[PDB]
Formats: C-alpha cells, sequence, structure tokens
C-alpha cells in the first residue's frame, strides 16, 4: 500500500523495474467494490498494456497516468478474455488510437458479452503458444492460450526478463475458497488449463491475477485442485 500510487479512481503498483499492476474498482450491488487487476509494461521507448479497466473512463485514467508517470506512448494493448473487467474499456483505447489485440474467439464473443471487439485477432497453435504472425512486435509479452477454463477464450501472458506471469481470471489466489464466476466456465478442462499455464511459464515465481494481489506458484496449484473437484 505504501509503494502504491494513486491516479483518480485507480491504483498503481510497481512489481518490477518495467512492470506495473493497475487496479480498478466497480460497484456491484450485493458485493460492493470489486477489484480488477491488469498490467502495464515498459518495453524500450513504448508501453504495452494488458487488460483494460472496468470502464472507458477508468481506462482513460490509466492512459493519463502512463503519460504522466512513464511519459512513453502506448504501442498496443492485449485483453485476456471477453468479460467486462478485462475488456470494459476498449472504446477508450481505440479513441486514443491504440492497437488492440485479443483471442479471435474473444473478438467473436465480444458482441454477445456486450463488449467492443479488439482490432486484431490472436490465433494459437495446438500447444497453446500464440502464432507469431498474429502478434507482431509484442516485445517481452509471451502470450499463451492454456485452454478453456474460466472461459473458453481466456489467455495468459508472461513477461520475459521477469519472474512475472499473468493468469487473468483463470488463476485464483492460494487462499481462495472459490473459483468465482463459473457461468461461462469449462468445468471438465479447467484443471488441465490451469496446470498448462503453470507448465508454460515454469520459471515464473510471481503470479499476477485479476482479483488478488500477486501470489506464488501455490495459486496455480490451489486453483487446479479446486478445479479437480469440478469433474
Ligand atoms: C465478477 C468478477 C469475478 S468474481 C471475483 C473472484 N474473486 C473476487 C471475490 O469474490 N473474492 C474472493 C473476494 C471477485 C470474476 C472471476 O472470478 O473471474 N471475474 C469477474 C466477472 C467475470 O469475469 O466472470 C466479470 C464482471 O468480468
Ligand atoms: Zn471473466
Ligand atoms: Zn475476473
Amino acid at each position: 500500500e505504501t509503494g502504491d500510487q494513486r491516479f483518480g479512481d485507480l491504483v498503481f503498483r510497481q512489481l518490477a523495474p518495467n512492470v506495473w499492476q493497475h487496479t480498478s474498482y466497480l460497484d456491484m450491488p450485493g458485493f460492493g467494490a470489486v477489484a480488477s487487476n491488469g498490467l502495464i509494461v515498459r518495453d524500450g521507448g513504448r508501453v504495452l498494456v494488458v487488460d483494460t479497466a472496468w470502464t472507458d473512463d477508468q481506462t482513460a485514467q490509466i492512459l493519463n497516468w502512463i503519460k504522466q508517470e512513464i511519459n512513453l506512448p502506448v504501442a498496443l494493448a492485449v485483453v485476456t478474455h471477453a468479460h467486462q473487467d478485462k475488456m470494459g474499456g476498449m472504446d477508450a483505447l481505440h479513441a486514443a488510437g491504440i492497437a488492440t489485440y485479443a483471442n479471435a474467439l474473444s473478438n467473436q464473443l465480444a458482441p454477445q458479452e456486450g463488449m467492443v471487439a479488439a482490432q486484431h485477432s490472436l490465433t494459437f497453435a495446438a500447444n497453446g503458444w500464440v502464432e507469431p504472425a498474429t502478434a507482431p512486435n509484442f516485445g517481452p509479452l509471451k502470450v499463451f492460450y492454456p485452454g478453456p477454463g474460466h472461459t473458453s477464450d481466456n489467455i495468459t501472458v508472461g513477461i520475459d526478463g521477469t519472474d512475472i506471469a499473468f493468469g487473468g481470471c483463470l488463476i485464483k489466489d492460494s487462499k481462495a475458497k472459490s473459483l468465482g464466476n463459473l457461468g461461462d466456465a469449462d468445468t471438465e478442462h479447467y484443471a488441465a488449463s490451469a496446470r498448462a499455464f503453470g507448465a508454460a511459464f515454469p520459471k515464473a515465481s510471481m503470479i499476477v491475477m485479476s482479483h488478488s494481489a500477486p501470489d506464488s506458484r501455490a495459486a496455480i496449484t490451489h486453483t487446479a485442485r479446486m478445479a479437480d473437484k469440478l469433474r
């Protein structure tokens, strides 16, 4: 909290020399404030964004913080699946002229989920790794599709050069008691998808997720075992 920095309704936390976690909150009746995490990556003389905030205005505040504190242009953005906490601020990115990327399935689902689709579609090989031709100049971002879990389109990102792997809403923390929203979840494949994420980034010691503070690899293990009980 003390290393933490605030801009508007947003909170920013530095996880690494070139990596920040952005956190936004949405008021949801019945629960109140719900936190959603994303990533900001500085790669040379440009900035890469992983996931939007809940809303356009909150996403706009991300961009202005980046402008004020990092003072580098945002080259691209990648969203991890077609839900509001990750894709709710797509209009703000496009208004700023930022190239946006997402799983082709996410872009296909986006209208059904009330989301604005990304400009470009990512495709993946059978082993889960992104097809390089669909993700040009992603720098240190290593995009990996672990398979159907939280949703059928969820993707994960590793930051090369760091110990950081981003699991999005697929991974819950090691002391969680639930897997959250299983409304659009694949109950049979979730456990294997979680373990595939861990195997894709075997050297990652800091696991960043959407709705919890950065945890260890225990978050991956715990998430898988909770998903085992789904089958
Ligand atoms: C609602 C949001 C949730 S629930 C989230 C899970 N951990 C938080 C929680 O309930 N605690 C353990 C404090 C809230 C999830 C999720 O668990 O993946 N994602 C979003 C929703 C969703 O992706 O299904 C929508 C709003 O994006
Ligand atoms: Zn989701
Ligand atoms: Zn979520």
